[PDB]
């Protein structure tokens, strides 16, 4: 008669990094607050922690360079041993067409003999509503931005082992 | 004793386009509302006019793909005959360090025999305050984004003469 409906759209992308899983993970997750702006100087102005110690439940905030505003990451899972990290974004995420309830970003870095690692990236869009309409360019935009942050960090660390 | 101080920082960049000045201009300025999203499908979600007919005093608004918000362009000069266009952004423009009063974006497309044209891009940052501190990466970010919108449009039109 009157159902509750929700869509979960999952995009998955992978690539092989030359950098070891441990180093890429520590770069993004533990040293993000100082390395995101270094890696993405023309996009990330500032990366800071608003609440928490870095563990699950931490809230971080990225301010972007120029008139692109800013956004909070709500950290969900942090697993140093398996180089796995998950966080959600809750605000500023609607499409002109399709409201979303949240976007979940997840990566898992898996060592490959030789180092570095296979970077397994996932994004999940959660839709509110009776209805669903999501285009290829949007879905791809989210996962490409995400894998892009990770690539920029990897590249920065390769060029500055020191730090 | 107590002066009024203001800085105007101007960045200038140029490149040669294969596309003619007339076509690139008409693309960005006259057909922007439909071509910006086509040219930049992973960044510009929507480009619309909020007030005005397209002339000086028009207010347009770009909504960006993802959690990057949206921004209004206030159109200052429109010169089809000389393929020249100027607009200002007034909001969301501070650096963590340095408030700005506005950013002015200006281009002039000058035909080169052969077509297309030399794309002359300018950005001007106007600072409020007693004090001034602006880094290379920020300044470059603004002009690179700008010349980047123009390159994306040129590339789109080259690949789709039809339209
Ligand atoms: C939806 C479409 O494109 C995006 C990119 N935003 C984004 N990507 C990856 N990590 C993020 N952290 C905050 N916002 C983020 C979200
Ligand atoms: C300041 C630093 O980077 C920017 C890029 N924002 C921007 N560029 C070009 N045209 C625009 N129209 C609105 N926002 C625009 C502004
Ligand atoms: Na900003
Ligand atoms: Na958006």
């Amino acid at each position: 008669i009157d159902p509750f409906t929700m869509g979960v759209i999952t995009s998955e992308s992978e690539y092989v990094s030359s950098l070891s899983a441990e180093k890429l993970y520590r770069g993004i997750v533990e040293d993000g607050n100082i390395i995101y702006p270094k890696a993405l100087p023309r996009f990330i102005e500032k990366a800071e922690t608003l609440e928490g110690d870095g563990g699950p439940g931490t809230i971080k905030k990225l301010t972007f360079v120029g008139d692109f505003g800013s956004t909070k990451q709500h950290i969900d899972m942090v697993d140093r041993e398996n180089c796995a990290y998950t966080y959600s974004v809750y605000e500023g995420i609607a499409l002109s067409d399709q409201p979303l309830e949240k976007i979940v970003f997840e990566f898992k870095l898996v060592p490959t003999p030789e180092e570095g690692c296979i970077v397994k990236s996932t994004t999940k869009y959660y839709t509110k509503g009776d209805d669903i309409e999501l285009s290829k360019d949007y879905l791809e935009a989210g996962i490409e931005r995400f894998e892009g942050f990770t690539k920029a960090v990897e590249s920065f660390l390769l060029a500055n082992p020191d730090y």
